[PDB]
């Protein structure tokens, strides 16, 4: 599988339709009744450009978001009556937009919705199953949010496969140092981290399901800077001083605002960055390299797919996804 996530930042081309097996359009978000937000014009697009180009190509909707409260998702899901409407109010969204299935991004379970999630996503497939469309959901990538709110058996048996969100290491909330937004491994002994790494968040997930071909491994097209930053903390300049966080930079865009002939490949992580010597600004990313390290790790592992998110972050002549691809 190539599952590409797509956010309406561009135009899905013709290209990419042909690259990918399912297009996940994002997002639709259920109101507190259980209705879903109308398709915006712009994902609809994709939708027709996907289906033109790529007669294969499965598009699905995914419901919720990292922007969504998941609180919503609570109480929808919790009470029968309700689980029952959404579901209902979920397969006529399929039908009446033209769409093949849909990718549920709750983020995040917690430890009292772990057991009421697995029901809805059952009951959700039993709804969805005789028109064959495609059900699957994003899973987290720390233990933090895992073992409390996800049981990985129960979603299993209940969905066309997993998209495990491997990206998000470091981010806005980090106070102790620089650091990538998804590598693939532990970056060595100056690495302050065994588990904030792609390798390590899938290993837990392959511990834990029954049949690894459910998996994908998702990549980030995007990446993070900071500015101000200073000195490596262990003499490895992916973990240095803070520094200000700046912000989430599509890899389309980086070029424009970074030097890319300064990118240092970590070997032992399997990570792209740049720290400007002249500027201070520090760009954590992934390029062609790090996606073909990643997509020979998942052929490796007997992983089932790779996820993407989100392919219009790609640059025109989609360097990343036809890393991936090719
Ligand atoms: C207090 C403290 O220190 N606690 C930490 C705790 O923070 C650590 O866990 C980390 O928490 C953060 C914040 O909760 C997690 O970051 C979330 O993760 C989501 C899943 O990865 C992610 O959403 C998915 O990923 C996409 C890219 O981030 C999202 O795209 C964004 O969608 C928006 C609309 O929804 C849109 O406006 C944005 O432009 C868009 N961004 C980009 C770059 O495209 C997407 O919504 C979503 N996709 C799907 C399929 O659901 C969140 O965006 C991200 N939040 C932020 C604010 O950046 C992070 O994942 C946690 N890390 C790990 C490893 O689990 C925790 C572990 O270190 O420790 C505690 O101590
Ligand atoms: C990828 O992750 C796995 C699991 O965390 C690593 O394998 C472990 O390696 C440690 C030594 O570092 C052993 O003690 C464990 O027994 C291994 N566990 C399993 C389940 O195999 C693996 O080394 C990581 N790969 C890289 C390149 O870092």
């Amino acid at each position: 599988r190539i599952v590409g996530y797509y956010q309406g930042i561009r135009p899905l081309t013709n290209d990419q339709a042909k690259k990918l097996t399912h297009l996940i359009l994002a997002f639709s978000t259920p109101d507190s009744q259980g209705n879903l937000s109308p398709l915006s014009s712009v994902l609809k697009q994709a939708l027709k450009a996907g289906k033109s180009a790529n007669g294969a190509l499965k598009v699905m909707i995914a419901i919720g978001g990292g922007g969504f409260d998941p609180a919503i998702f609570t109480s929808l899901a919790s009470n029968s009556g309700t689980r029952k409407s959404f579901i209902n109010n979920i397969v006529s969204y399929l039908k009446t937009n033209e769409l093949d299935g849909c990718d549920i991004a709750w983020a995040f379970p917690t430890s009292s919705d772990k057991a009421i999630f697995v029901t809805f996503l059952r009951d959700l497939k039993k709804a969805m199953a005789p028109s064959g469309a495609v059900l699957s959901m994003a899973s987290a990538a720390s233990a933090f949010y895992l073992d409390p709110g996800y049981d990985l058996p129960g979603i299993e048996s209940a969905v066309d496969f997993i998209n495990v969100m491997c990206y998000d290491y470091y981010g806005s909330w980090t106070k102790t140092s620089t650091g990538p937004n998804s590598p693939l491994f532990k970056g060595g002994s100056a690495d302050p981290s065994d588990t904030l790494n792609s390798n390590w968040t899938m290993n837990y997930h392959l511990m834990k399901v029954y049949n690894r071909a459910k998996l994908n491994m998702g990549v980030p097209f995007y990446g993070k800077s900071w500015t101000n930053v200073g000195a490596p903390l262990n003499g490895d300049g992916l973990w240095r001083q803070l520094g200000t966080y700046g912000t989430e930079l599509a890899w389309r865009n980086m070029g424009k605002s970074f030097d890319m002939t300064k990118t240092t490949y970590h070997k032992t992580a399997k990570t792209a960055y740049i720290y400007d010597t002249a500027t201070k600004n520090f760009l954590t990313f992934d390029n062609p390299q790090s996606l073909k390290d990643k997509a020979k790790y998942v052929a490796e592992k007997g992983i089932g797919g790779i996820m993407i998110w989100s392919i219009d972050q790609d640059d025109d002549k989609l360097s990343l996804l036809n890393s991936v691809s090719y």
